[PDB]
């Protein structure tokens, strides 16, 4: 599914992301925009053999099992395919564990480079 901007904002808010660990809703929408272009089916292969999955591009090296990343961890205890669903619940729940591990939203490269220190509020402007 390819979400609309305001559609995704409302979905994320319902799942408890607004101000989670101090990060306003605009941050999560901005991250999703530049990680996946609001597409739940986005996948991207990394140089080390791992793969990033879903709306927030979660990595198979640490967080999910895809059966093809030798010596990796499955800290969110899920198959990586569950992160590609039209239902964002699994992506949201795993993201909460990632952002709580000490490094905050710096775990997402696109957030660090394109959202951090910017007017992230603009991403939820006009939405109900």
């Amino acid at each position: 599914k390819v979400f609309g901007r305001c559609e995704l904002a409302a979905a994320m808010k319902r799942h408890g992301l607004d101000n989670y660990r101090g990060y306003s809703l605009g941050n999560w929408v901005c991250a999703a925009k530049f990680e996946s272009n609001f597409n739940t089916q986005a996948t991207n292969r990394n140089t080390d053999g791992s793969t990033d999955y879903g709306i927030l591009q979660i990595n198979s090296r640490w967080w999910c099992n895809d059966g093809r990343t030798p010596g990796s961890r499955n800290l969110c205890n899920i198959p990586c395919s569950a992160l590609l669903s039209s239902d964002i619940t699994a992506s949201v729940n795993c993201a909460k564990k990632i952002v709580s591990d000490g490094n905050g939203m710096n775990a997402w490269v696109a957030w660090r480079n394109r959202c951090k220190g910017t007017d992230v509020q603009a991403w939820i402007r006009g939405c109900r």
